């Protein structure tokens, strides 16, 4: 069984990226926290609110305001009440958050550059179009995915 | 997050084969069960013990015994003891398994058929050099796989 198989393999792929991430001291920035923090670093002049987040990474109220309590927590950003309005919630990358984004940038270079480590990039394009096409046939009337 | 974008991939493509193989009759077949059925169909002439069942999927006695019990049940097989040493097992294909096993090939034939449409030997062997490296890269140390 290759379902299996694939999973397993996923996993296993998942269990190596944490760990990668752990030894670069970017662990929690795996998913949405390393999102918003990289969104945050490179747009210093602009801000976001809460409700720009939601809508910055597609997720319902209650779910970012989970995971911008988990980044407060972290020490990555400040919440920080509108002074207009205190109903409106900004959020800032703390000085370890900016260390962070350098960091999460590091990372990924690093990481992309030893998984992509020879493989070419019309090998990749193939791939991305055998997993689409697969995708397309099973789904069918199903096809709304990624 | 391309983890969590492939996760779900597999899984929904679990899902559509679950669904193929209801349609076809060969639910429970999807596994190790088809590959015993298979095994059974095509060597009429040889026989498998129980024991012969382990090594041939390379699984646990207890498995083996949980697995070959629900074989049973399904009315897929009869296990009969050795005449001549009661303490080994014999596996039988019941008319219903061999129905199934000819079912079974007829599934696995349009799945292949329906999954593989608009795809080509070479777009295949390339996703399988990809994975593989990927593979490769990221486990180092731990490279011991399927
Ligand atoms: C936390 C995990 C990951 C993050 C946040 C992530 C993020 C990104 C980003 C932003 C890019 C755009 C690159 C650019 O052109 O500047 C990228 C590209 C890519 N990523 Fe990932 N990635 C992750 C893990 C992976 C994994 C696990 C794989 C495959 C196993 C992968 C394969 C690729 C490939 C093939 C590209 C295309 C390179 C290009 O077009 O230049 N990534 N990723
Ligand atoms: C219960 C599920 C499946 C079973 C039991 C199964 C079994 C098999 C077997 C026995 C073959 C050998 C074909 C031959 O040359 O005679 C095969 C080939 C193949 N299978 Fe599957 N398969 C399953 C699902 C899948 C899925 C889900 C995919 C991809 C999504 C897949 C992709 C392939 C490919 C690409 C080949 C190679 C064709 C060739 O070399 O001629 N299979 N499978």
């Amino acid at each position: 069984n290759p379902l299996q198989k694939a999973r397993i393999l996923v996993n296993q792929l998942e269990k190596y990226l944490d760990r990668y991430a752990k030894e670069y001291d970017v662990e929690h920035l795996a998913g949405p926290q390393g999102h918003l923090v990289m969104h945050l670093y490179k747009h210093p002049d602009k801000d976001m609110s809460i409700k720009d987040a939601e809508e910055i990474l597609h997720i319902s109220k209650s779910v970012a305001s989970n995971l911008v309590k988990r980044m407060e927590k972290n020490g990555f950003i400040a919440i920080v009440p509108s002074k207009t309005d205190k109903r409106v919630k900004y959020l800032y990358l703390t000085h370890l958050g900016k260390q962070k984004a350098t960091q999460f940038e590091i990372f990924l270079e690093k990481l992309h550059s030893t998984m992509l480590a020879g493989i070419t990039k019309e090998e990749i394009r193939t791939t991305k179009k055998v997993i689409r096409t697969l995708a397309k046939n099973m789904a069918m009337e199903d096809f709304d995915s990624l």
